[PDB]
């Protein structure tokens, strides 16, 4: 689909809140998703044989790993749709090394908005939720027709 200007100065607005502190979002936000749908943790051979929340929060890879996610996806997000470079390399490093199927693309893009949800009630109200749903819908349509492209079912 296509976002107004509107929907992305939402977006843009409570991912500025994420950029005080990138590394504590993304804690949040891997641990939501692994609490949520376990199977993911699977596909992280550098740490998949964390057992609980406390060794999730004690990992340096784990942090390092919610830094690397948050800042490519903001990239993609500052980008307002225009995003067919950053696509490229994460579709194809995500179809064809990783191995992420849509159905975890839209895990995690559930975890961002029910971390979103939880730590900013300023700017993550019910319009701004929704510009977000919209712009990780863009997201994952168009690496879905990327991993397409690939050779990747997804
Ligand atoms: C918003 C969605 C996501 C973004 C923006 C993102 C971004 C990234 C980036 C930038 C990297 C490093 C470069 C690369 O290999 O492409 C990476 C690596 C990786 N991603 Fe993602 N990712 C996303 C979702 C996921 C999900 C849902 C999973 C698994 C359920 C996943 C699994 C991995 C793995 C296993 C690696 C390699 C990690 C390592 O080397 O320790 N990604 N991701």
């Amino acid at each position: 689909m296509v976002l107004s200007e509107g929907e992305w100065q939402l977006v843009l607005h409570v991912w500025a809140k994420v950029e005080a502190d990138v590394a504590g979002h993304g804690q949040d936000i891997l641990i939501r998703l692994f609490k949520s749908h376990p199977e993911t943790l699977e596909k992280f051979d550098r740490f998949k044989h964390l057992k609980t929340e406390a060794e999730m929060k004690a990992s340096e890879d784990l942090k390092k790993g919610g830094v690397t996610a948050l800042t490519a996806l903001g990239a993609i997000l500052k980008k307002k749709g225009h995003h067919e470079a950053e696509l490229k390399p994460l579709a194809q490093s995500h179809a064809t090394k990783h191995k992420i199927p849509i159905k975890y693309l839209e895990f995690i893009s559930e975890a961002i908005i029910h971390v979103l949800h939880s730590r900013h009630p300023g700017n993550f109200g019910a319009d701004a939720q929704g510009a977000m749903n919209k712009a990780l819908e863009l997201f994952r349509k168009d690496i879905a027709a990327k991993y397409k492209e690939l050779g990747y079912q997804g």
